[PDB]
Formats: C-alpha cells, sequence, structure tokens
C-alpha cells in the first residue's frame, strides 16, 4: 500500500488533482497515488484510467526493458480492473490498457504476436471512444499497429491506413512529439526514398517538440525511438 512518507490523500483529492500528476511527476509521487486507488473503493476512481496511466508513466522512465515491461504488465492489471468496475465507455481506460500492453510486449516477438488481436481490439475502442485522447494517442497505437501488424492478409497490417491514422494523428494534434515521429516512420517504411524530404522534416519537428516542451521523464525513452528512425533511414 502506500508508502510511510506520502501526503495524506483522499479519493476525492486524487480526483480532482488528477492532472497534477504526469510524466514530470517524481516516481515517489506517482506511486504514492497509484498505490492509494489500488484499494480505493471510491466508484469513480475505480472506474478511472488513472491508475494505467501512472504505470504508464512508470514504465516510460525505466531504460531497463524487463523493468520497463514490468510496470506496463501493471498498468494492463489497472486497465482491466476499471473496464471490469464499469470504466468500457471511457477511451483512456482502453487507450491505457493498449499502450501498457504494447510496452509490454513490443520487446519479445513471441508475446507481441501473441497479443496482437487484444492490442487491436483496445486501440479500436481508444479510436472509436476518445481519439483525441494525449493528443491523439489512440491514432498512433492503432496507427503503428496498422504499420507493424503481419501483412494483410496474413494480419491487419496496411502500410495505407498506418499513414491515414498517424496523418490524421500529425495533422490534428501537431503537439505531441511522437505523432511526428510514427508518420515519419510511416511514411519511410511505405513509401520509401521517394518521402525522404518529408520524413526529415516530420522527425525534426518532433524533435524540436521533444526538445522544447514538457515531457518531463518521457523524454529519454522517446530520444531512443528518434534515434531508431535516423538509423533506420540511414
Amino acid at each position: 500500500g502506500p508508502s510511510a512518507g506520502c501526503p495524506r490523500l483522499t479519493a476525492a483529492a486524487l480526483s480532482a488533482g488528477q492532472d497534477a500528476l504526469g510524466p514530470s511527476s517524481e516516481t515517489q509521487e506517482l506511486e504514492c497515488a497509484l498505490d492509494f486507488l489500488r484499494g480505493s473503493d471510491d466508484p469513480a476512481l475505480r472506474r478511472s484510467s488513472l491508475g494505467s496511466r501512472i504505470c504508464l508513466h512508470l514504465a516510460e522512465r525505466n531504460s531497463d526493458p524487463a523493468e520497463r515491461a514490468r510496470f506496463a504488465r501493471e498498468g494492463v492489471e489497472r486497465a482491466e480492473a476499471a473496464l471490469a468496475q464499469g470504466g468500457e465507455d471511457d477511451g483512456a481506460v482502453h487507450y491505457y490498457l493498449a499502450a501498457n500492453l504494447g510496452l509490454a510486449v513490443r520487446d519479445d516477438m513471441t508475446a507481441a504476436l501473441a497479443n496482437l488481436h487484444r492490442l487491436e481490439h483496445e486501440s479500436e475502442a481508444a479510436v472509436k471512444l476518445s481519439p483525441d485522447f494525449d493528443d491523439g494517442g489512440p491514432l498512433r497505437l492503432l496507427g503503428m499497429l496498422y504499420l507493424k501488424a503481419p501483412a494483410w492478409p496474413a494480419g491487419m497490417g496496411d502500410g495505407d491506413k498506418a499513414l491515414d491514422l498517424l496523418g490524421q494523428a500529425v495533422e490534428r494534434h501537431p503537439g505531441h512529439p511522437l505523432n511526428h515521429l510514427f508518420y515519419a516512420e510511416a511514411l519511410w517504411e511505405v513509401n520509401g526514398e521517394s518521402e525522404s524530404r518529408r520524413v526529415e522534416e516530420e522527425m525534426a519537428a518532433g524533435w524540436r517538440l521533444l526538445e522544447s516542451g514538457s515531457w518531463g521523464y518521457n523524454k529519454q525513452i522517446w530520444k531512443r525511438e528518434f534515434a531508431d528512425l535516423r538509423q533506420e533511414i540511414g
């Protein structure tokens, strides 16, 4: 449960203050809130995406793959709990279920393939219910799945749908670094050398947002993803 040094907390205060917690929060602050809500019977909090989101913040800040996956697996459990308690209409619950599930499996091919249907279902639910959440996060997840899943007809993989969704994320939510990064990856992988200028400009814009914006402890893992695309394009 909450550690002994945590501030006094109530469900009402956590709900009212839920947006004061984020990627810039220190780990101790995030865990005080996460450990509290696991034990809370407050109907709203029990249905909320907050616990799953906190787990994703903790996953993203951990460079070790096993440690990151451990927190991501906790986020999957928190989102599943929220859905069982009545959060099914909340697009953010499905979003953080799919985002955490992705982190938990994407470094392991067997697990990624084994969870592709669940990822697809949850990413689609997020896109249906709250496509704009987290600056278009659900479009990011579903678009990347269209880019990375086994290619049609073997699976849902479809580069045109990837480009449609990730282009829509960039158009509708230009402030997020990963909308530009992921769109750039799709442009390169689906269209190749003919989109090099656009790929590069999208990378550069994402990097500028990454460097200037306030992404807290998400910055290091996103920087690694930017480097990955740089190396992929040569």
